DNA sequence: TTGCATAACGATGCAA
DNA sequence: TTGCATCGTTATGCAA
DNA sequence: TTGCATAACGATGCAA
DNA sequence: TTGCATCGTTATGCAA
DNA sequence: TTGCATAACGATGCAA
DNA sequence: TTGCATCGTTATGCAA
């Protein structure tokens, strides 16, 4: 099924130096498994697959962190994400497309810009007042699937 | 801190926010580094007289109470390590660097510890202004914040 | 009724000292009246009951105030947001769950603040421009709705 | 057709002074062409007509600007907003009736501000961030029309 | 104030507000404790030459006017009232206190009085920083402020 | 600027946007004045070793580089002719005016800029006070500023 | 004095 | 509008 | 000069 | 697209 | 070194 | 969940 593809697909990695989707869909054709690159591409999408390169290291190979970090440049947006939440965030909320985030006097910038900096696929953008933060919520999430990812941190 | 500290902050807390629930207040408490249940915090808010108020058609209501602060430097000398990327000073004025963002967050907690020395601050987005009270100078308001770090 | 309910409770509780609203169904039963739990939390909330008490007062009894104050917090946050939106609201208009409110350049923190300390139930949280306020209606208020609240107060 | 009408009303402006809409109709009646006001001021919406005068000047005339200028004031206010949008929009994106506009970081006040000025009938308003803008979309514009036409500018 | 002094405000009003209708220039006034009726209005944009401008497909146009203000420090100290809760100084700088997010507020009335002892104010959520032109120091700034109240 | 300028500039961006494409990095460029093609920024960002990161389930990624600035203060010179309406001094303090919203984008512009004689910025919203670094005075500052122009 | 576990209490989406 | 069922919120007996 | 009351004028949701 | 009906917005005759 | 044109590559709405 | 078709994004051979 999907999670022993992608089982194979951790592996394949680790061993070989894939520069391309198409090139994992090759590698996985030898091993039997058939699959597209579109599949490939939600699967590394999901594994958290990076193509890796050095300074002038022209095109990257594909590989994914053991919770091992991706070298000096932290993944890290996510976990100081995490930790700023857990600090400051007072109460969440939603209404439409938007999660409301409340936070101390003063302290909604430093966490929206902490918010931006992840990343998240689901955030459109932040803005931030001095303690309430609008998170636009990219479609089809809600702000209420928004609002409860952040409770989990909170 | 200890109960009386603690009601001291809740006050000075209630007064800056909308606090709907003793969960909220919680969370707005650790955020300055004091950790303590549900049930103390029904106990501080009755001791303190505190009533979760609302009006006609209010909904479910607001907890106030009738009517420095205890631990002010430690709160901030707590976010120094956090927030105070440099320090710096020229005349009457230190300057202060914050990550992108912080440095209303920071200037709050600077402004409630109240200190003698100082003046006032106004934040950007990454710089404090402190303003020095004559004859404290900036450099030694720097010496101050590098000092509490 | 509903109304007469009502009367009868803002009655009973001038009178006695109701510390739960289970026991104001006791004390609405014994005079003939039956009602649940429910209902009463919702006339209470409509009456503007609030369970009052001093310091170290323990448990509170409900009491809705004569338009006499709320001894000395204000209630009066309400009155307050009105008084600035008199002063300082320039126009209202809508789209979706907002409200969007205008005020004169550099007002709208100030006037935003004032609105999340009167806490309506309809508004899930503000954030404050220079001189504009996004209000983000609780469904199911609508972003008219929430305006044409605030336009009655300008 | 329409297309004909204006040009008609291009030419009975520059040559005539009509104070009013009504007063329009009368002049394209006896020209043959038959519009209700309601028409006219959809066109002269569309023409761009303003009903100008000088300074104790009275009741205006309507005249259509020739990509020539308002006199002293800008029209402007849209070509200003389009060099700032050239200058400092990095990304649009939106969701529901929201626009979502990142600018370099600081720039969002500036760039909104410019917005602001240009008064376009789809905006409702817009708030500032320091890196990002919210702009309401008016009803039934939605905030990917919106984003799509700040696109066009980028 | 009097006709003159009100079209002055509605100036510097139109150049800072994007304003859509008589009604909302009305709100703009009586913000700054100016309150007349809609006819007037009506008469003053006359007097100053003022078009609801719109370009194409435009919507339907703002009032503009083609190319210190009266009573400036007058809706400067209008709001001393309200918004001062403080003043204090040290060398060049007084500093303000405000209520939380009225700084932005007053400091812009201070700007628009364009005081010739005032080189300029920065405003923070609840503080502004006004620099006084030397040989002014902060103290004399402080003072004209509680003497203005 | 050139190649290694020009690579410094995408260094300062990425680590202040969260950049998603070469597109995206293009656009922050043009807005200091850097115009250069996709194919120029594939190779910068491959000589800068920059990949485009992302964690799990975490969407198509950002550019980041592991681990002042070449023509800093050329940028700053750029926005003096757009957003520098006045400048004024008083003490240690320059006073810079800008239009309407602008103040934090200049001010930025200049903190980035690391003038050793300034000690920092704070913008308000259409002010910027910029501290001089004693015995630079606010005065020489203004002077620096007008020249730069 | 506090936390824990639990009880008492108040609020609310849904169907009627 | 209400009641039902249920859940989020607040109070409190007991161990430490 | 201003407010009031009202008239003149322009904009707009809805159906066709 | 347009017209209808209507409403929000702006101009103006008269009393003071 | 860079731009241009184009190829290679990765992401994604839609139907199944 | 996947594949298909397609599109947005990134890499690269060649002229200058
Ligand atoms: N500005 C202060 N002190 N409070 O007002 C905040 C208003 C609004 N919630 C905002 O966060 O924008
Ligand atoms: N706004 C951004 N992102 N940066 O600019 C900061 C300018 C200035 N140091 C201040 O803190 O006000
Ligand atoms: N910042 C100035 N001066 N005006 O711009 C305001 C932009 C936007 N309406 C906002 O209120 O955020
Ligand atoms: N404040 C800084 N430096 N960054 O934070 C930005 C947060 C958010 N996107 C906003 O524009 O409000
Ligand atoms: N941002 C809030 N809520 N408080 O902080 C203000 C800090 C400082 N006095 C200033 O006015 O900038
Ligand atoms: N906020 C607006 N619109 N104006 O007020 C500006 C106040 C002050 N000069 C500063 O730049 O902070």
């Amino acid at each position: 099924n999907r999670a022993g593809r992608q089982a194979r697909i951790v592996a394949i990695l680790s061993s070989a130096q894939v520069r391309s989707q198409n090139e994992l869909a090759a590698l996985l054709a030898a091993e039997g498994i058939e699959v597209t690159q579109a599949t490939l591409s939600r699967d590394l999408e999901e594994l958290g697959a990076v193509k890796l390169r050095g300074a002038d290291g022209g095109t990257g190979i594909y590989v994914v962190p053991e919770d091992g970090s991706p070298v000096r440049g932290v993944s890290g947006g996510t976990d100081r994400m995490a930790r700023l939440l857990g600090e400051l965030l007072v109460s969440t909320d939603d209404s439409g497309n938007l999660a409301v985030l409340r936070t101390p006097p003063g302290a909604a910038h430093y966490l929206a810009s902490a918010i931006d900096r992840a990343a998240l696929p689901q955030v459109v953008g932040t803005i931030a007042g001095d303690d309430t933060i609008l998170v636009v919520a990219r479609e089809p999430t809600t702000g209420a699937q928004l609002a409860g990812m952040f409770e989990n941190l909170r």
